[PDB]
DNA sequence: CGGCATACG
DNA sequence: CGTA
DNA sequence: GCCG
């Protein structure tokens, strides 16, 4: 088992299910207080487990096992001696940790939002609804929209967001192309949005295109929240249901073909992913990965990539589909 | 011990 | 600060 | 919290 898990497959269904969540919930709670390093590791601990070809049933079989030392094994040791974790149920249970989860949920509050309002002694979304005053507009739309956004997207409303993204696109700039990325592009059949790349085969025409296509979808009377030259748009878009519609987030970026590879790269994910692939890059490579593309600082120069396969290949690494980077 | 991904709005 |  |  590889320490990196860019280096190895990770499908998105698996045999280790109920202990890579518990881990999960200890990296999340560490997150919430600020640990960084903490949370790195449990999700590095979760994401092994995932990457295994069979279920854990003896605590012999984490031994060799990277990112799996006294914590995390004592955490796998009492889920499968006793079927919970107490650390874990004492998390879940706790103020702290379900009114952090719940704030940050919003659409515009992160952990020190979150953090500062559990400091004040709000606990519930209420209690924020009462003093609006103290809400950027932005937390405002996720506030009122929080209901609609807590509904899984499906993968079949995927198809039909697409489409009018795309007739928007094709007004804005014809021959421009929109890509699905994010969780659905690694098999994900629900997620909290859809996320799409842009861009178009000539280089240099996708310079200024998003506001066109904001402001078409805008006019069309699609948009339910936006924040407007910029290339990433984070939005809350009306989509139609039976009699009715709901509200959904929907993220769009530009990018120039050159760089596609990179952002299609960068925008499919996983988060943790894309992390321990940049971490691979730097540290084992000396070469600095972004969603624009490989820069190797010593040369000084930039990788020409056509896919994500020539990304892979210039880092060392065996190429893998999307379906396995749900790390 | 240092390090923990990266950038745009 | 927020977001991906 | 764990790796090198
Ligand atoms: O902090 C982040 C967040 C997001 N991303 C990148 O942006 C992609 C989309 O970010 P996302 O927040 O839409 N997550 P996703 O994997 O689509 O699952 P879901 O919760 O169902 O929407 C992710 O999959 C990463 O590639 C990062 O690189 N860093
Ligand atoms: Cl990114
Ligand atoms: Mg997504
Ligand atoms: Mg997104
Ligand atoms: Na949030």
């Amino acid at each position: 088992m590889p320490a990196y898990a860019c280096q190895r497959p990770t499908p998105l269904t698996h045999h280790n299910t109920g202990l890579s969540e518990a881990l999960e919930i200890l990296a999340e709670a560490a997150g919430f207080e600020g640990s960084e390093g903490r949370l790195l590791t449990f999700c590095r601990a979760a994401s092994v487990l995932k990457a295994l070809p069979s279920p854990v049933t003896t605590l012999s079989q984490l031994q060799g096992l990277p990112h799996f030392g006294e914590h995390s094994s004592r955490v796998v040791q009492e889920l499968l001696e006793h079927g919970v974790c107490e650390e874990v149920e004492r998390v879940r249970r706790s103020e702290r940790y379900q009114t952090m989860k719940l704030f940050t949920q919003i659409f515009g509050v992160g952990v020190k939002t979150a953090d500062r309002w559990y400091r004040e002694g709000l606990r519930t979304l209420d209690d924020l609804r009462e003093q609006p005053q103290k809400l950027t507009q932005q937390q405002k739309a996720g506030l009122q929209h929080h209901q609609d956004l807590s509904t899984p997207v499906l993968r079949s409303d995927v198809d039909a967001l697409q489409q009018v993204v795309e007739e928007a696109v094709g007004q804005a700039l014809p021959g421009a192309t929109v890509t699905l990325t994010g969780g659905f592009r690694r098999g994900k059949l629900q997620g909290h949005d859809v996320d799409f790349l842009i861009t178009h085969p000539k280089e240099g025409q996708e310079a200024g295109l998003l506001p066109r296509v904001m402001c078409r979808l805008q006019d069309q009377g699609l948009i339910l929240y936006h924040q407007h030259a910029f290339e990433r748009s984070f939005c809350i878009f009306r989509l139609p249901q039976p009699g009715s519609w709901k509200a959904v987030r929907v993220d769009l970026v530009v990018a120039p073909v050159s760089q596609f590879p990179f952002a299609l790269l960068a925008w499919t994910g996983s988060k943790l992913f894309q992390r321990e692939l940049r971490r691979f890059s730097r540290k084992e490579k000396g070469l600095w990965l972004n969603s624009h593309g490989l820069f190797d600082p010593e040369q000084k120069t930039f990788f020409q990539a056509a896919s994500e396969e020539d990304i892979f290949r210039h880092l060392g690494l065996e190429y893998l589909p999307p379906e396995q980077r749900n790390a």
